[PDB]
């Protein structure tokens, strides 16, 4: 994807891995396209994991997570949820949020190495099966916008 995927990667993997584990990357972070995504991505995010987290709760439990080869097989379950049906941002959020979700779990079990694998695995799942949709949103710009004050 280039360009929109070297941006997805890095919002929802400095996500990720702030939502497990606190704090931020310091690291200046090709545009602060990518600044202004997170931050939208941070404030409706925190509702979703608090609104389903029993049916959060019964998906990871199904998944089995306890390693990094186990992340690496999730990509099929992964796109067979997601590709169903009607695209919007907000079934974005929840790839993400749940991926969020599931990386707080890799730190309890003191797996936090798991975290950049599991954020490479859903940027390339979000960016092959729904690029087209967000190249005409205009991608993260897009987003910023939809959900903007
Ligand atoms: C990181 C990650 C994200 C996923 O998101 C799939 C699409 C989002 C979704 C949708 C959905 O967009 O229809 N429904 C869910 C229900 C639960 Cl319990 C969890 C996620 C969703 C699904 C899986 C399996 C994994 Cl591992």
């Amino acid at each position: 994807g280039d360009e929109l995927y070297r941006q997805s990667l890095e919002i929802i993997s400095r996500y990720l891995r702030e939502q497990a584990t606190g704090a931020k990357d310091t690291k200046p972070m090709s545009g602060a396209t990518s600044r202004k995504a997170l931050e939208t991505l941070r404030r409706v995010g925190d509702g979703v994991q608090r609104n389903h987290e029993t049916a959060f709760q019964g998906m990871l439990r199904k998944l089995d997570i306890k390693n990094e080869d186990d992340v690496k097989s999730l990509s099929r379950v992964m796109i067979h949820v997601f590709s169903d049906g009607v695209t919007n941002w907000g079934r974005i959020v929840t790839l993400i949020s749940f991926g969020a979700f599931v990386a707080k779990h890799l730190k309890t079990i003191n797996q936090e190495s798991c975290i950049e694998p599991l954020a490479e695995s859903i940027t390339d799942v979000l960016v092959r099966t729904k690029r087209d949709w967000l190249v005409k949103q205009r991608g993260w710009d897009g987003f910023v916008e939809f959900f903007h004050v």
